[PDB]
Protein backbone atom coordinates (compact mmCIF):
# COMPACT_ATOMS: atom_id res chain seq x y z
CA UNK A 1 0.00 0.00 0.00
CA UNK A 2 1.26 3.48 -0.88
CA UNK A 3 -1.30 6.11 -1.99
CA UNK A 4 -0.07 9.26 -3.74
CA UNK A 5 -1.84 12.59 -3.13
CA UNK A 6 -5.03 12.06 -1.12
CA UNK A 7 -7.83 14.32 -2.34
CA UNK A 8 -10.26 14.87 0.53
CA UNK A 9 -11.73 18.36 0.02
CA UNK A 10 -15.47 18.53 0.95
CA UNK A 11 -15.24 22.15 -0.23
CA UNK A 12 -18.26 21.67 -2.50
CA UNK A 13 -19.66 25.16 -1.88
CA UNK A 14 -19.29 27.85 0.80
CA UNK A 15 -21.67 30.75 1.48
CA UNK A 16 -21.33 33.52 4.06
CA UNK A 17 -22.94 36.91 4.63
CA UNK A 18 -20.76 39.99 4.11
CA UNK A 19 -19.04 41.31 7.24
CA UNK A 20 -18.42 37.80 8.60
CA UNK A 21 -15.03 36.08 8.74
CA UNK A 22 -14.39 33.12 6.42
CA UNK A 23 -12.19 30.02 6.73
CA UNK A 24 -11.44 26.97 4.55
CA UNK A 25 -10.28 23.48 5.56
CA UNK A 26 -9.14 20.51 3.47
CA UNK A 27 -7.16 17.32 4.13
CA UNK A 28 -4.51 16.49 1.51
CA UNK A 29 -2.12 13.60 2.22
CA UNK A 30 1.47 13.81 1.03
CA UNK A 31 2.29 13.47 -2.65
CA UNK A 32 4.35 10.96 -4.62
CA UNK A 33 4.39 12.05 -8.25
CA UNK A 34 3.59 15.78 -8.29
CA UNK A 35 2.52 18.22 -5.56
CA UNK A 36 -0.84 20.02 -5.71
CA UNK A 37 -0.85 23.70 -6.67
CA UNK A 38 -2.81 26.42 -4.89
CA UNK A 39 -4.28 29.29 -6.92
CA UNK A 40 -7.15 31.79 -7.13
CA UNK A 41 -8.72 33.02 -10.37
CA UNK A 42 -6.67 30.46 -12.30
CA UNK A 43 -3.48 32.37 -11.45
CA UNK A 44 -1.20 31.71 -8.40
CA UNK A 45 -2.17 33.77 -5.34
CA UNK A 46 -0.18 35.49 -2.59
CA UNK A 47 -0.76 35.23 1.15
CA UNK A 48 -1.19 38.97 1.71
CA UNK A 49 -1.81 40.51 5.13
CA UNK A 50 -5.54 39.79 5.01
CA UNK A 51 -4.86 36.55 3.14
CA UNK A 52 -2.71 34.35 5.37
CA UNK A 53 -1.96 30.67 4.77
CA UNK A 54 -0.80 28.16 7.40
CA UNK A 55 0.19 24.49 7.12
CA UNK A 56 0.19 22.06 10.04
CA UNK A 57 1.04 18.42 10.64
CA UNK A 58 -1.05 15.72 9.00
CA UNK A 59 -0.62 17.71 5.81
CA UNK A 60 -3.53 19.85 6.98
CA UNK A 61 -4.31 23.03 4.98
CA UNK A 62 -6.22 26.13 6.14
CA UNK A 63 -6.98 29.38 4.29
CA UNK A 64 -7.24 32.05 6.98
CA UNK A 65 -9.31 34.92 5.60
CA UNK A 66 -9.92 37.86 7.94
CA UNK A 67 -12.37 40.69 7.24
CA UNK A 68 -13.80 39.34 3.98
CA UNK A 69 -15.16 41.64 1.28
CA UNK A 70 -17.51 41.25 -1.68
CA UNK A 71 -14.34 41.65 -3.73
CA UNK A 72 -12.69 38.69 -2.00
CA UNK A 73 -15.38 36.35 -3.33
CA UNK A 74 -14.17 34.24 -6.25
CA UNK A 75 -13.38 30.74 -7.53
CA UNK A 76 -10.45 28.74 -6.12
CA UNK A 77 -8.85 26.10 -8.38
CA UNK A 78 -6.36 23.28 -7.78
CA UNK A 79 -4.10 21.30 -10.14
CA UNK A 80 -2.48 17.98 -9.13
CA UNK A 81 -0.50 15.71 -11.46
CA UNK A 82 -2.94 13.05 -10.19
CA UNK A 83 -6.34 14.81 -10.12
CA UNK A 84 -8.05 18.21 -10.48
CA UNK A 85 -10.82 19.98 -8.53
CA UNK A 86 -12.44 23.37 -7.88
CA UNK A 87 -14.88 25.20 -5.61
CA UNK A 88 -17.04 28.35 -5.69
CA UNK A 89 -17.13 30.82 -2.79
CA UNK A 90 -20.10 33.21 -2.86
CA UNK A 91 -21.02 36.16 -0.66
CA UNK A 92 -24.60 37.09 0.19
CA UNK A 93 -25.37 40.77 0.78
CA UNK A 94 -26.41 41.53 4.35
Amino acid sequence: MAPEVTILEPLQDVQLSEGQDASFQCRLSRASGQEARWALGGVPLQANEMNDITVEQGTLHLLTLHKVTLEDAGTVSFHVGTCSSEAQLKVTAG
